């Protein structure tokens, strides 16, 4: 009955590979729009949002929120399209790509906007933010809002065993990564080794976790994915 929804977080008409991105905890895509506005090397950029944030709430486990990331990211992935994501995001990404490949649909790669596989390990705005962006005034509403905050407390309490990434995944891996971690989740990152059958590359963005998504990192970080994704 419920579908997780393909938004797409770009102006139509560019080329370069296109990009999905998978939502972190609370389920939307707002968190990439000044990285998809920034971006200059790639054509068409999406973001999967949640089911239920429209409708019926919903709260799925993580193995449902993967499929229902997968059966929606399958309209448009394949040949010339990256799987991404930041936080938790990151981690549905994974896996979103590697119920892909299972079905017989291969991305281009993995995008991980900085988090460890050990997720586990990381230590009124959005209203107002509408009145400046009309790109988030089209999700945003009191009602949206409520249901995000929802949805988020339940996908923050994900057991960091069950979004652990197990398997190897069959497509390259590019991990941005920024600078300023404490050491004990620095040393971390280097794992996504682990769940790499092919290339993993390692690229060192400016900013910290949450200041990379926003002005005036963003930017620097949308050259960074230009340069080593894009065209």
């Amino acid at each position: 009955d419920p579908t997780a929804k393909l938004v797409r977080l770009n102006p139509r008409g560019g080329d370069g590979p296109g990009i999905v991105f998978a939502p972190p905890a609370g389920g939307t895509v707002l968190g990439y729009i000044e990285l998809a506005r920034h971006l200059k090397g790639f054509g068409e950029i999406h973001g999967v949002e949640a089911p239920g944030l429209g409708e019926t709430p919903v709260y799925p486990s993580f193995e449902e929120m993967v499929q229902f990331c997968s059966d929606s990211a399958a309209g448009v992935a394949g040949d010339g399209v990256y799987i991404g994501g930041h936080s938790l995001g990151g981690h549905i990404a994974f896996y979103l790509a590697t119920m892909l490949l299972d079905r017989g649909i291969r991305p281009k790669g993995l995008i991980i906007l900085d988090t460890p596989p050990r997720l586990g390990d990381i230590p009124q705005l959005l209203l107002d933010r509408a009145k400046n962006d009309p790109r988030v005034s089209a999700f945003l509403s009191e009602d949206y809002l409520d249901r995000f905050l929802r949805l988020q407390m339940h996908q923050l309490m994900y057991s960091r065993d069950v979004v652990l990434p197990q398997r190897k995944l069959d497509i390259p891996i590019h991990v941005f990564r920024t600078k300023n971690h404490a050491p004990e989740v620095a040393r971390l990152f280097s794992a996504w080794e682990n769940y790499a059958a092919g290339e993993v590359t390692f690229v060192d963005i400016p900013g910290d976790h949450a200041t990379m998504l926003r002005a005036p990192h963003v930017s620097e970080v949308a050259q960074l994915l230009d340069r080593h994704c894009g065209l």
